[PDB]
DNA sequence: TTCACATATGTGAAA
DNA sequence: TTCACATATGTGAAA
């Protein structure tokens, strides 16, 4: 739980926390906060389920899709930068973390999936996807793989899924449209079509996840992987001379990444939202700070205008940049969630061979948006039956203490119902079957 | 799956997976089978999911406690070793994974808690419990704290719980008496009151789990953490000067950890049996296999006595073994899943204040006791509850068929077996209650 | 041991 | 939307 004066923060275990707690340390030493960094398993998750009861962190950061569900069930505090300190940050970056006209969250970092190859196995990178599968042929032979990267989440498959025309929610009139998705139609179909075909032709394994695809790569056993720019940390310490360049175009499309904005929103419920303000706007959102975590796991483009010109110079931020310009910003809605859920099920069902490619996207464009029932709607129907079987129950006890039927010394309901039917002049079969 | 031709290792996340890998290569070396190590969540409880239908790795890697299951649930190889190689390895290692009569897995390492601290910081550690508090004044005016361990996993603190008397099943006659369970003894509660008692009094977090306390005698914030030899190779790359040595003592009384046989299984659906009983007898349980393993992260005392006697003469081998002389060995009957689940919830709803101790611990004696219904005797219930609706299913079908009961277009049981109390000579208020 | 009503929620109906 | 039987399993009674 939370405790005035002591700063506690949540962020993915794939980012730099060792770094953010380097600033953590700092903020101590200038205003007298202990701060602890915690990265904890599925945060995105737990965060929405704990901190309605008071439990949770001062900060959470994620990236921006998930603050719109998030900030509609009043979890986040809304946010009060100066104008002068918006002007700070790229104008793009508070748009993505903007919801109903109110801020939700600090823009940090903006993220973009690439392509990642070693070039001692493959000096010059395949520039389309079709061609992956004659080159993981090849390298099978001298005992490599083509490619490798995480099919557990639908992040990584997300700009094969898009590349030909597959889309979530459609943009149009000023708004996301949840009547139209498109994980459903023909680029979609044919995005995971060749996903899952790479995996029938052994080119791809369906269990391969985030670790097992980071192990194969920075180890040099797979000459491709497709990562962001966290992952560069540990390619830098392995012995893997690395670059990293443009995602593989499907059908002559460039593949379109979903652009995440790792964002920070405060715990609606926190008693620290000036003392965490003090960090987030004049530690974090800092050059000197930023510094300290891309130190640690490089964040990416950051959101600071002033640090991104200097990281903007590094060729791996270019390259960074060169996907995201040809992707997308993630919808921040509340039914990003769903659609992650609908998406993530049917990616897997598909890899797996538990469904074909049809059923799986088929099942996934109608939960995509799938209503989740309400707390009330819930009780209301926890109470509906509660009454039914309350009314039902007083039948049976009234007819069993004044029936007088001729029934056994113990026996559910359904006998005391045939002898109230063969009263009534009916006759019950063995089975039920009924009739005067 | 498992593939003919290949071998699929699964070992938990905190073992040398990076040094049983390098065992893989030599092995792929010698007979051009290729070996993948993979280190999957909550390996321990997929594999009896997976294995059940035959998928699953060729080999699971973990304490000899789960493996009793395993074998009742038929997901397991029996090892056949000849009695020379037996020989080669100490019999009571070789007793922890024996289940009904047959040896069900190989063992490789014991594994026994111990008490790990910062020389530096704390010179002369204490010899016991009680005296924790007063060592966490003292230290906290440095703005340090005396003791951070995993509160998530029962592991760590099962050994105050046993110091008393508090015990897991009772041996009796040649067997583990699965219906006399000592979680609710007098032992035991005084164990989880002393350690509620640290966090009540602020000495301890109730949130702490493996990574924060890691990460907190690593870094220096703390006096002492509990853990095994696995956890070694971290703080030795830190900073920080540490000891191991024998855990403290609870009223006067030695802590007992559970000790655990880190075992190798075999997937009784590994088309590659021989190749994996290569692999674990020739290539891992040597000298030169268990050393690279080692060297990655310490595996304890190992079983096979060669390379054993050179570990033994590490003060940190003595004491871990120290430790284990005070504790027991795990069993690994079936039953130990049901009882590790048990006392989890128990400290953990008592560290959080959710249930007081006594409640705790005695809802986590009745769940480790609960005998588990079989397939069977679930098939039979669920068939009886399908016999019983679908009797009454044709009741009311008969009735509303034949009845002319003057009821509303659309109306469920509860009126129609109103109207038929009527027609018997009945009145039936709204709420149920009924008279003749 | 078997057994039966209780349980919140699921599937899908009727608007 | 609200509604209602179905769902496997829970709780606990009666041997
Ligand atoms: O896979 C669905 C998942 O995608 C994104 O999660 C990213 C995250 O944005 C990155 O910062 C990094 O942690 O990798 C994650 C994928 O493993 C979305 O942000 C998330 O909401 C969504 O569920
Ligand atoms: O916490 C319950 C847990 O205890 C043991 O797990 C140990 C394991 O034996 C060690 O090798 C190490 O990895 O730490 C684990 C605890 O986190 C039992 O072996 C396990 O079955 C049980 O659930």
């Amino acid at each position: 739980k939370i405790e005035e004066g002591k700063l506690v923060i949540w962020i993915n275990g794939d980012k730099g926390y060792n770094g953010l707690a380097e600033v953590g340390k700092k903020f101590e030493k200038d205003t007298g906060i202990k701060v602890t960094v915690e990265h904890p398993d599925k945060l995105e998750e737990k965060f929405p389920q704990v901190a309605a009861t008071g439990d949770g962190p001062d900060i959470i950061f994620w990236a921006h899709d998930r603050f719109g569900g998030y900030a509609q069930s009043g979890l986040l505090a809304e946010i009060t930068p100066a104008a002068a300190f918006q002007d700070k940050l790229y104008p793009f970056t508070w748009d993505a973390v903007r919801y109903n006209g109110k801020l939700i969250a600090y823009p940090i970092a903006v993220e973009a999936l690439s392509l990642i190859y070693n070039k001692d196995l493959l000096p010059n990178p395949p520039k389309t996807w079709e061609e992956i599968p004659a080159l993981d042929k090849e390298l099978k032979a001298k005992g490599k793989s083509a490619l490798m990267f995480n099919l557990q989440e639908p992040y990584f498959t997300w700009p094969l899924i898009a590349a030909d025309g597959g889309y979530a929610f459609k943009y149009a009139a000023g708004k996301y449209d949840i009547k139209d998705v498109g994980v459903d139609n023909a680029g979609a179909k044919a995005g995971l079509t060749f996903l899952v075909d790479l995996i029938k032709n052994k080119h791809m394994n369906a269990d391969t996840d985030y670790s097992i695809a980071e192990a194969a790569f920075n180890k040099g056993e797979t000459a491709m992987t497709i990562n962001g720019p966290w992952a560069w940390s540990n390619i830098d310490t392995s012995a893997v001379n690395y670059g990293v360049t443009v995602l593989p175009t499907f059908k002559g499309q460039p593949s379109k990444p979903f652009v995440g904005v790792l964002s920070a929103g405060i715990n609606a419920a926190s008693p620290n939202k000036e003392l965490a303000k003090e960090f987030l706007e004049n530690y974090l959102l800092t050059d000197e700070g930023l510094e300290a975590v891309n130190k640690d796991k490089p964040l990416g483009a950051v959101a600071l205008k002033s640090y991104e010109e200097e990281l903007a110079k590094d060729p791996r931020i270019a390259a960074t940049m060169e996907n995201a310009q040809k992707g997308e910003i993630m919808p921040n809605i509340p039914q990003m969630s769903a659609f992650w859920y609908a998406v993530r099920t049917a990616v897997i069902n598909a890899a797996s061979g538990r469904q074909t490619v049809d059923a799986a996207l088929a099942a996934a464009q109608t939960n995509a948006a799938r209503r989740k029932p309400s707390w009330r709607e819930r009780e209301n129907n926890r109470r509906r039956e509660r009454r039914r079987r309350a009314v039902a129950a007083k039948i049976y006890t009234g007819l069993r203490a004044q029936g007088d039927y001729n029934l056994p010394k113990h026996c559910d309901n359904n006998e005391v119902l045939k002898a109230l039917c063969v009263e009534a002049g009916w006759v019950v079969e063995e089975d039920g079957t009924t009739y005067r």
